[PDB]
């Protein structure tokens, strides 16, 4: 699993 949040 890999995720990235870019606000």
């Amino acid at each position: 699993y890999s995720n990235q949040n870019n606000f």
